[PDB]
């Protein structure tokens, strides 16, 4: 093949990557192709997933021979419009994979979260193209794992660490926006370009354009019955982390037209009597698709995601300026305005949970986090009593990147629906 | 009278006694039956012997005076201001495994030991020096904690500093900052504003204490070894529960006796023992499990770098002429300490080497509670940097139960039995 000595040039195990990349086609043919009532405009992303570590590499490869760089995130807090405002790539690597679980485990405790040793693994074993095309990582002080996890990943590749605080009064919202003029002059130093008023509000623009077909999509799924499945909708946040920010919101833009033009007629990809569920918690990577397939695969049907690879993601967009200084002052503040569940207290994901059940017209919500993941893991008690207290059924779950928890998780997405119908 | 306070202070005193009831016969066996321990050490033992009695009437009595008793859970907590604002300060870290079950009926099984401990000593209401507490002073440490004091303000009230992640110039203003806000709040709950001259009263109280336990500290230098370990981790277990004052005097009192076992060269084990640093997370009262495991099998601990430990009493305050510049050392003096909740944390692996170098030690242990990520993933680092320098090295980590000492001893004996 042709991406073939592009990966040996980027240094890719190629033993270890067929091993991984062996039984990819078979799941999502099973998950995503045979399934029907699909949507026209999905054919496009399905050829991403069917070449996902080819031609995007080649992408990246291509447009860093023109002097660009390419930099690695895992935290959405991190400012893609600052990054992206000197032509350079942000992409964000947040590995969701078993085989790459007793790698990463060689360097951090086994009582770690999945996310971290995958990642840690994906990096150790040269396997994962986007790892290696990477120049740069961006880090940041959200749970002690990845805090802690930076420390070991910079002997393998630099590592950059933006301090976020964990609380929100008037001296935090100073504090954050030092640390992103710190990290502006660090993107500067290492791009070689300087910020104008042109290229700054130029990335604005990119950047609040990509988000807000995510949430015109988010926003089509209130209806009733369901236009389209919600591990489509799944694939796609989960997509928007390695696309052009271009194309992918033109895709998104059309598959919104199609579902549109389904909403007009009364059409829907399920049963009008099946129930409707709304997943708040920790963001699934991928490809951990695990959690959504089961729901789907016993009647029921995911109107909405409350994760960062859900509405967390796209759900605020960045307000104008005029020099600078204002436009650095917004991003921060729009990063800033994330009600993730490392501050304290985190009373704003609520109200977005109170209100998204309205909106969604939801009837339960599942709190699914990952295994020892303690910041999402605490504060499910006082989100799940709350819940409990104004009469919203409630389920509870955890589980990690292994393949086969269908019984236990089976069963009790069975009883909840059998119990919420 | 001990009854009295308690069902004052409401005591479910079933479990209270229940909970009390298998701890003489341990106390006795690890402590009182030791031979060879010194003679300053029975006024310690007296206080497990009344461990929920005396102090707990001073405490009563100062809060019937009209002043208040502020709970912590960390080093950083400003004590010296409780001090100098006449209230008392005490910490209380969680111990026992009794309360485990109950505190995970509202916080996860894959949590510490300490805060799962500490939950349910506050959930049962069978801890006089809980159900005492006026307030509860925590921080924006691990994720725990930081989790729990949100579940925790249900309950008791609780007041919240947040401490930064990395020690550069706008992390020192900001705890400067902090330190301001927390030296309001003891000024509008205690009604006492501070002033100079009765500010560095408390900071040369708490200076007093620190450089006392540094002397103790530092006795343990000499081979053979004039203490044993068990000891002084009791000594620095109840240096967060008792008074100052006496305290200070006692230990200084040891320190004496200390001096003389020194001078006659004799020792509590043979010149041919090896010695032990113990460091990773601190270690609550009663979990005497890790150096009675060493120690008994035939090794001795002559240092452990925990916070319940060297880093509780390395750094004093400095001082200052007006308040803002004893606040701003008070500040500066807690930002010393090298916990694995900032990034980069290399001062603590210097701590490390020069305590093998200084205390002439032959093994070092790091050990670190169940679920505890900080430690725990910092272990790798401190280990790999270690091996270099072809120092023995074992990593351990367990939590409150009883009788997994069986994978324990397997895991003393060899290494004791190789660095001979």
């Amino acid at each position: 093949m042709d991406n073939r000595e592009l990966w040996k040039v980027l240094n890719v195990d190629l033993e270890k990557h067929d091993e991984f990349l062996a039984p990819v086609p078979a799941v999502y043919r099973e998950l995503f192709l045979n399934r029907p009532n699909r949507p026209r405009a999905m054919a496009y992303f399905d050829a991403v997933v069917g070449d996902i570590h080819g031609i995007r590499v080649h992408e990246l490869y291509n447009l860093k021979q023109e002097g660009k760089k390419v930099f690695a995130t895992f935290c959405v807090y991190v400012p893609e419009e600052i990054i992206n405002a000197t032509g350079s790539a942000c992409i964000g690597l947040c590995g969701g994979a078993q085989y790459t679980v007793p790698a990463g485990e060689t360097v951090l405790p086994r009582n770690l979260c999945p996310l971290i040793k995958s990642a840690m693994g994906f990096k150790i074993e040269r396997i994962c193209p986007y790892f290696q095309v990477a120049d740069y990582v961006v880090g940041e002080t959200t749970c002690d794992g990845k805090k802690k996890a930076w420390e070991i990943l910079n002997e393998y590749i630099p590592v950059y660490v933006m301090e976020l605080p964990q609380k929100k009064e008037e001296r935090d919202r100073k504090f954050w926006e030092e640390e992103i003029k710190d990290f502006a002059q660090f993107v500067e130093e290492k791009t070689g370009v300087k910020l104008n008023a042109e290229n700054l509000r130029a990335g604005i623009e990119k950047i609040n354009k990509k988000r807000k077909a995510l949430k015109r999509l988010s926003d089509l799924r209130k209806h009733n019955p369901a236009p389209i499945h919600g591990l489509d909708v799944l694939l796609i946040n989960q997509l928007a982390f390695f696309d052009d920010p271009e194309r992918f919101a033109t895709k998104v833009n059309e598959l919104c037209d199609e579902l549109e033009e389904r909403v007009a007629k009364g059409e829907g990809v399920v049963s009008k009597d099946a129930p409707r569920i709304l997943i708040t918690g920790t963001p699934q990577p991928i490809p951990h698709w695990k959690i959504h397939a089961l729901i789907e695969g016993a009647g029921g049907v995911v109107v909405g995601e409350e994760t960062c690879i859900g509405e967390r993601y796209f759900k605020d967009l960045v307000e104008p300026a005029a020099d600078v200084e204002g436009m650095l002052k917004n991003i921060a503040a729009r990063s800033l305005k994330v009600n993730c569940a490392c501050f304290t207290p985190n009373t704003g994901r609520l109200e977005d949970i109170l209100s998204m059940v309205q909106k969604l017209q939801v009837d339960g919500v599942i709190h699914y986090s990952l295994q020892f993941c303690q910041p999402y893991g605490v504060e499910s008690y006082l989100v799940g009593r709350e819940l409990e207290r104004r009469n919203i059924p409630f389920l509870k779950l955890e589980s990690d990147f292994s393949e086969e928890d269908q019984g236990q998780l089976k069963t009790r997405i069975e009883a909840f629906l059998e119990m919420i119908k």
